[PDB]
RNA sequence: AAGGGGACCAGCCUAAACCGUCCGGCUUGUCCGGGCGGGGUCGUGGGGCCCUCGGACCGAAUCCCCAGCCUAGCCGAAG
């Protein structure tokens, strides 16, 4: 199925690009997350530039991107978590995590754009990329402690 | 089944192009979408749009009135 990316994708294509995808990965994950939309007939025509006025969006947000890659890029998240000295009793997710460093520094982050592939278990310090935008990475540091 | 002989007899309305108007969208306009109005209905192809020459008859399956008919009856020859 032919689709119009709104964003631009890894591996498959750029912004504005019609692309040949299967129907299951489309209309359950792009479509429904914004990421694309039909190449039917009426938004071919409606495609007036409308990858100008995504690429504007993109850009958008790539200011932000380097912005907060100073005022999050120069602080250790420290959240203290219930453990017996060594293992966390429960788990700190990407939105406790976030909920953490909008409590304790004043910054939203989308939690779903964080890297964190399983939750933190065991007490220590963690790096993990912030990636709210291709090409512009945000290591954060975070620290777990009783 | 076609064909032949008879009964009966009648053909119409829409979608789409294009034009207008209201409402919604934001990917804010020659934009898309949803109502409604106009336009259109065909096989000898037809229609839309542009240019030219053009420019009263037919008539309901709808409505109105009347005839007739139905639901009680009456007159009716001569031991
Ligand atoms: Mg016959
Ligand atoms: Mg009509
Ligand atoms: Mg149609
Ligand atoms: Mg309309
Ligand atoms: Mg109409
Ligand atoms: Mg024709
Ligand atoms: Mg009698
Ligand atoms: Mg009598
Ligand atoms: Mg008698």
């Amino acid at each position: 199925m032919k689709v119009i990316l709104l964003e631009p994708l890894e591996n498959l294509g750029d912004v504005g690009q019609v692309v040949d995808v299967k129907p299951g990965y489309a209309r359950n994950y792009l479509l429904p997350r914004g990421l694309a939309v039909l190449a039917t007939e009426s938004n071919l025509k409606a495609l007036e530039a409308r990858i100008r006025a995504q690429a504007k969006r993109l850009a958008e947000r790539k200011a932000e991107a380097e912005r907060l890659k100073e005022i999050l890029e120069n602080l250790t998240l420290t959240i203290p978590v219930r453990a017996g000295e060594t293992k966390i009793y429960g788990s700190v997710t990407a939105k406790d995590i976030a909920e953490a460093l909008s409590r304790q520094h004043g910054v939203t982050i989308d939690p779903k754009r964080l890297a964190l592939e399983k939750p933190i278990k065991e007490l220590g310090e963690y790096v993990l990329t912030y990636k709210p935008h291709p090409e512009v990475p945000i290591q954060l540091k975070v620290s777990v402690v009783a």
